[PDB]
């Protein structure tokens, strides 16, 4: 039933000299960087009414993880934030972690074949409860979190010598004000001369790549942030660093797929973060949307495949948290095929020669052709179930392991 | 005992010199754009009543306007507004003695001038491709015409002795969605490149791009995008120009300030009141507006930002416009230098987000007008509503009688 479908499918997408099983292939390597923080509602394991479930536990997340990446075809990524260090139960300051803090996440990801991937942490810390931390006025806390991003950028390096991989340390930080600033430049100084100090040592970038990463609210931190899109942008330029960005982080109708292009002329590599805003920063679980769909095409029409690295990031604690992780992985997943899936050099020379009427057309033509057909073969052959399947073994694994806890 | 007087001690309290602002103020310089006199006309080759029809007319027109506006200030011409004296000059083909006219007024008037090749409404714009246009013969064309315009900039400067600013701004983008963002921007890149090659002093040109959101007839997709220009810009040791109309909903232009003096020496920008699309409305004495000339005051840079204004309301007398408009940036400006910003800032500095609200916030009721007519008086143009009889003495004797 599935493959002969697939067959019929495959001559669809090949009248137009669409080849899927090259497709497929590219598909097959692309790694999707997921991060840990949705396993334990950003608990992590630091010395010191939402859905049932979480994990706890190093243990606990490390089985939760495998779960998901288990449902989500292909090859992927972990994306670590520094307070899951293990210091064996011996409270460590962040200015002090070290790689072997992070030692057993490592092996375990050389055992399952991942990339690891890193961030400082700078939120939910005493020297953090005044909203500044990078930016903050006083030198002493400014130093804890400049060593401290130090501390981070060696262990991002550990990752990309034990994983001979690089591993991506991004740095984002809450610095702002709730309410009106009376001084915007003072604070943003403070950053760049900050990030001047944590990034004063080279480092292989075989090993690790820096990145910097704006937002422009959050809750506390409504009139004002100190790291802005203007900022990092130009901060990341300057620097020859990485400017990540997160499609939950600008203004509204603001669109990150129509950066995409212009970025890739003036960087070489980008970073992205993938998340739902549903109004503000609220890190719902990535749906196949629109937005998606055409950062795919941007990512895919731009050769962009290998330039820009794919993360996610949200935070849904209302639901299965597996489920999360999977529905959101899948859901770029389909996308990235999706676009491959485009004959993008017609719709190129449609554009080039005025033929707007073709261009809409067929662009709009595509959206229902057969591509559960590929998606679904895709999976029979990655050994991930196939629709809605996998959440039978979402419910197994609640009743049999998450319920328990 | 006057009000003047009661006015600067209630500064004073405060340490705000009042004088020395008004001293600082008298300086400061802004670029009045031309297209608002005879509706983006221009005078090349072939709805409220008396727009100008003519340089002539539009010279005078901006003379009425600048004298009923304190200061001393500037005009932002644009590429269209070549006296060609009665031939035919493509674009590509403007040069200095076009504009010789225009500068020997000026210089008479001790005017600065702005400049802008023009890259819209002509044959090889109608595509909604330029400067990214799939031809080579049509990108040239454009280019040339850039390459131009940089070079009467720096006839500008040289004449007037204050650096011309020269920016480029391009319709480029696309009605309905695209299949290629990409191909395009790698155009406009190659092309800019190509426009900025000759190096000229920056004692006499200064170069600028711009960019725009989306437009009518673009909303889709702008070639020229925000990220676009920031990096090129960047990159190329040129001045953004920020346009306070050209961005997305609720996003600021005063926020982008501060974090742009920290890596460029300076910055241009175009004032208009967006009313939800770029539509060039006058400039008003609004929120926005009071945090633009904040910024531009506490960040030390009054001689970093070059204000220009870009407005074109064809509804109401063009005079008006001008004047109001730039009566507007000039308060705002004022109430930006009656502010205390060192108490503001050890407040911040310090945590007491109680002080910084109350006192941003009682500074709204203190008395501005009292200072702000003074300057009028000692700037010697009318104040109040009293600038509307010289505009309508105008209107009804030459406006009315074209
Ligand atoms: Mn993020
Ligand atoms: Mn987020
Ligand atoms: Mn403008
Ligand atoms: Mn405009």
């Amino acid at each position: 039933s599935m493959k002969s479908q697939f067959e019929r499918a495959k001559i669809e997408y090949g009248q137009w000299g669409i080849d899927v099983e090259e497709a497929l292939e590219r598909l097959k390597q692309v790694p999707i960087s997921i991060h840990c923080f949705q396993g334990d509602d950003v608990g992590g394991f630091e010395l010191s009414g939402d859905y049932p479930g979480k994990a706890t536990t190093p243990e606990e997340l490390r089985m939760d993880l495998e779960k998901a990446l288990s449902l989500i075809p292909g090859k992927h990524r972990v994306n670590l934030h520094a307070i899951y260090a293990e210091t064996d139960g011996k409270v460590v300051e962040r200015d002090q972690l070290e790689p072997r803090h992070f030692e057993k996440w490592v092996r375990w990801a050389k055992r399952h074949g991942l990339g690891l991937d890193f961030n400082p942490t700078l939120f939910s810390h005493e020297k953090a409860k005044d909203g500044l931390t990078l930016a903050h006025p006083d030198q002493a806390i400014r130093q804890f979190w400049i060593d401290h991003c130090i501390a981070s950028r060696k262990i991002g390096e550990y990752f990309g010598k034990e994983l001979e991989t690089p591993c991506l340390t991004n740095i984002w930080i809450p610095d702002g004000y709730k309410d009106t600033p009376s001084d915007r430049l003072t604070p943003r100084k403070r950053l760049k001369e900050s990030l001047d100090q944590i990034f004063a040592a080279e480092i292989n970038e075989a090993y690790n790549l820096d990145a910097v990463e704006s937002k422009l609210f959050g809750i506390g931190s409504e009139s004002y942030v100190v790291g802005s899109h203007e900022f990092y942008l130009s901060y990341a330029l300057k620097n020859d660093k990485l400017c990540l960005l997160d499609t939950g982080h600008y203004h509204p109708t603001e669109t990150v797929s129509n950066k995409i292009s212009a970025m890739l002329l003036f960087h070489d590599k980008l970073a992205l973060h993938v998340s739902r805003p549903v109004r503000w920063d609220s890190d719902h679980v990535v749906t196949f949307d629109d937005e998606l769909r055409e950062i795919a095409l941007e990512i895919v029409r731009n050769d962009a495949l290998d330039r820009v690295l794919i993360g996610l990031d949200f935070f849904d604690a209302s639901i299965n948290r597996i489920a999360a992780w999977t529905i959101g992985t899948r859901n770029v997943i389909k996308a990235l095929l999706f676009a491959m899936l485009i004959p993008h050099k017609q719709l190129k020379e449609w554009q080039e020669t005025g033929d707007y009427t073709r261009r809409l057309a067929v662009l709009e033509e595509f959206k229902t052709y057969p591509l559960g057909a590929i998606w679904n073969e895709y999976c029979e052959r990655m050994n991930v179930p196939i629709k809605e399947e996998w959440l039978k073994e979402i419910a197994i694994y609640e009743k049999e392991v998450l319920l328990q806890r």
